[PDB]
RNA sequence: UUACAACCUACUACCUCG
DNA sequence: CGAGGTAGTAGGTTGTAA
């Protein structure tokens, strides 16, 4: 876009500050000196050295060497001092966090405002609070390459908090049983979470899944400020008015979170922070400047709009579209000419009592909903170019009220049905809502997923509330169910475009899952790996991981890359002088040492005959940056609407430069924004590891964008590139399956090698 | 567990450097 | 093993399907 406005302001800083520097090779002394010199000096440890900035005349003295520190060369000093000085600039706002300074609005409280707007009241409602929370993050950025500056970035959220005495909630007739409670006050490094409520007898809450002690005094504990606890309290207290409160609260928040309202709030924060000089030290001021923009003015080259992603439906490119569903329904799937299994046999496993409902869903899915539900008129068979689909019906004698034996019944019925039947190529498993979230030792989702994956049969499962959706929602659910089921059968629904530049490119991602059976039990880490290859004008999904242990994960990345390089070379028969590029994706940066051994081992495997280029990229969701497109009017929220959605939301594929290694990428355009009250979106942050030998982060941001469009879980694009997302879905599944009796990964790389079984 | 999206809370980690 | 900058991951509730 021409000009993208950020949520940050320039901070005009002195061009240098004098400081006193002392060697301190042991960081553990810092906390003793910081305290010792409180109020008189700001101190900061960097690079084995203690840096001391005099904030005011007279107090303990410091020894060391005098140095002048030039802000252009070492912005880290004054960046850290700003964290404290912003706090000091706002003495009437109490820090609820430091670094970044985070604080509450003085008066605004939205429960009260929503209650008033809805016409509601209840004696305990003043004890439920939703309060705007602002943070001010000083960040280093580079308008133009080689030149640094510090800006202050403004972000807004809401603190949800339930102040109510547990005694008063019990006495007003809310059932506290099972609610998570936290300490009212926390000490330094003390935990918040205490456990769940078993009972309140006497002056004390009895807890289970406790973290430390098994009981705690009513007055030391509060319900955690979760949506679960708000809904459970307020629905009980307000009954059939609860809906009115909710819709009105949604309106209040929109007043802080939509584009023009966010923009206006950042404006007002800036004007407040600007009104005075912000003082860094006794005789040293900083000054909050203009809003930071991302533009191509005056030899800055800080923004671009990537072209639209093309959804690709053949090996050439004749058949492309801007949207997955419109492409698919028009051309059929990318692999239609070669797809091997025109007559899939699909086992359908379901509670016997849901038979008529399951038959209706199956008819809709297979044969279509017809021409009044135009999102899913024609059905899976014609959609995908198949000859037919045979269902093998597997009813299970199981009740929704059965909490302990549901998994056993599903599995027995599967075994018994399969033993007679011939080959089945996939299954659909239909699940009761009350079974969906049972613990894994008795969960029918995971037990049936396990048994059928062991047998080499991918499944697409579904809950009964989904089976029963009204037809206008059901059409969109059948789109997504269809896309994943076809992919489960080895199909390639679509690919995404790329330009033929170098002689081969491999992208590998890694994803984490952190699993436990409850919130009070320590999570265990598992990983997945997903690979994607450049093909002939479009990107192709490779093989995925079958092992999921987190320990050794850098070696597993290295092993995946070196094995695939070796096989890519044999296949493509690279010529002397060809260039091969390897890109890695994750939600965190790799270690420098691991980058070194990966590069070493990939370079040794490829050999001296080819050039290799390697990039290591972090994709970040939660950071302090927001992009505002003031040109964007937004769209009508539905047909004929004075309300707008995605007002000020940058276009999808907008790429802004933060610094040499970092870009912001806008993914959620007005079209994709859900409703009028949906907030201004945040972009993803794309960061290139400094040790990368391939350096074009613009190219890597556009590539990440394309990979969000490659998901076969949905017609709509994913939140993060499939290299990472598929890996998280694999890690979660494989880490759960680890503990399920009789699970074996043996078929994962045999019957299921081309099955997208993890979608 | 059709999904996409938003939010909230809780939990802690990750990388760097010495 | 700690300073320092940073933000990841899980699970719940509600609205909507480029
Ligand atoms: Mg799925």
């Amino acid at each position: 876009h021409m000009q993208l406005v950020s949520n940050g302001f320039e901070v005009n800083l002195p061009d240098q500050v004098e400081v006193i520097v002392r060697d301190l090779p042991d960081p553990s002394k810092v906390k003793e000196e910081r305290t010792r010199l409180m109020g008189y000096w700001f101190v900061h440890w960097f690079d084995g050295k203690l840096f001391h900035l005099r904030i005011k005349a007279g107090g303990p003295n410091v020894d060391g060497e005098h140095r002048a520190i030039r802000t252009a060369e070492h912005p880290w000093l004054l960046r850290a001092r700003l964290d404290d000085a912003l706090e000091e600039a706002l003495p009437k706002y109490a820090a609820v966090k430091k670094r970044p300074f985070t604080f509450l609005a003085q008066k605004d409280e939205l429960i009260d405002a929503a209650a008033t707007a809805a016409g509601l009241s209840h004696r305990l409602l003043n004890s439920f609070k939703v309060i705007p929370r602002f943070a001010l993050s000083p960040k280093i950025y580079e308008p133009v390459d080689g030149t640094t500056r510090v800006g202050v970035f403004v972000t807004i959220g809401m603190r949800y908090d339930i102040e109510a005495s547990l005694r008063d909630l019990l006495e007003a007739g809310i059932d506290l049983r099972g609610m998570y409670v936290v300490r009212r006050k926390r000490q330094p490094g003390e935990r918040g979470l205490l456990g769940r409520v078993r009972a309140i007898s006497d002056d004390m809450v009895q807890l289970f899944e406790e973290t430390d002690l098994a009981s705690v005094n009513v007055n030391d504990a509060k319900l955690e400020g979760s949506k679960e606890n708000f809904t459970r309290c307020l629905s009980a207290l307000l009954g059939h008015n609860y809906k009115k409160l909710l819709n009105a609260l949604d309106d209040q928040e929109a007043g802080y979170r939509t584009g023009p309202r966010f923009d206006d709030a950042v404006r007002r924060m800036g004007e407040f922070l600007a009104k005075k000089p912000i003082r860094l030290a006794d005789n040293i001021n900083a000054q909050v400047g203009d809003r930071i923009v991302f533009s191509n003015e005056g030899q800055a080259r800080n923004v671009r709009l990537a072209p639209k992603v093309e959804y690709v439906f053949d090996r050439t490119g004749a058949k492309s579209a801007e949207y997955a569903w419109r492409g698919l329904s028009q051309f059929g799937p990318f692999d239609r000419p070669s797809f091997a299994n025109r007559s899939p046999r699909i086992l359908v496993v379901y509670p016997s009592s849901t038979q008529g409902k399951v038959e209706n869903f199956l008819s809709a899915f297979r044969d279509g909903m017809g021409s009044n539900y135009s999102g899913f008129s024609k059905g899976f068979v014609d959609l995908m170019g198949l000859t037919k689909v045979e269902f093998v019906m597997c009813p299970v004698e199981v009740s929704s009220a059965d909490r302990n034996g549901a998994h056993t019944k599903y599995n027995s019925a599967i075994e018994d049905k399969l033993a007679g039947a011939g080959e089945v190529h996939a299954g659909i498993v239909v699940l009761f809502e009350d079974h969906a979230r049972l613990p894994d030792d008795r969960n029918p989702y995971i037990h049936t997923k396990s048994l059928l994956l062991t047998l080499g049969v991918p499944t697409q499962q579904v809950r009964m509330p989904t089976v029963l959706l009204e037809p206008k929602s059901l059409q969109y659910t059948l789109q997504n169910f269809s896309i994943a089921t076809y992919a489960k059968l080895n199909g390639t629904p679509w690919t995404v475009n790329h330009d033929k530049a170098i002689n081969d490119e491999l992208v590998v991602g890694m994803g984490l899952a952190e699993l436990s059976g409850s919130r009070t039990e320590k999570r265990q880490r598992f990983v997945g790996i997903t690979t994607v290859f450049a093909g002939d004008g479009s990107y192709l999904l490779g093989n995925v991981s079958k092992e999921c242990e987190y320990e050794g994960y850098s070696d597993a990345i290295r092993e995946s890359m070196t094995g695939i390089l070796r096989e890519l070379k044999k296949r493509n028969n690279w010529r002397p002088g060809d260039t091969v590029r390897v890109v890695f994706h994750a939600h965190r940066p790799l270690k420098r040492v691991d980058v070194a051994s990966i590069v070493f081992e990939c370079t040794r495997e490829i050999g001296s005959d080819q050039n290799i280029q390697m990039a290591f990229v972090t994709v970040s969701h939660d950071h302090p940056f927001v992009l505002i497109d003031r040109s964007e009017r937004g769209l009508e929220a539905y047909k004929g609407s004075t309300a707008r959605k995605g007002v000020f939301a940058p276009p999808r594929g907008a790429i802004s430069r933060v610094g040499r290694l970092t870009r912001l990428l806008a993914v959620n355009s007005p079209q994709l924004i859900k409703r009028a009250n949906t907030p201004l979106p945040t972009p993803l942050l794309v960061s290139l590891h400094p040790d990368s030998t391939f350096k074009d982060v613009d190219y890597l941001a556009e590539q990440a964008l394309k990979f969000t469009s490659l998901s076969w879980r949905s017609t709509l694009p994913a939140a993060t590139p499939v290299t990472i997302f598929y890996s998280e879905r694999i890690a979660e599944l494989l880490g759960r399956l680890k503990s399920i009796p009789n699970w074996s990964s043996a078929n994962l790389n045999i019957k299921l090698k081309w099955s997208r079984w993890f979608l």
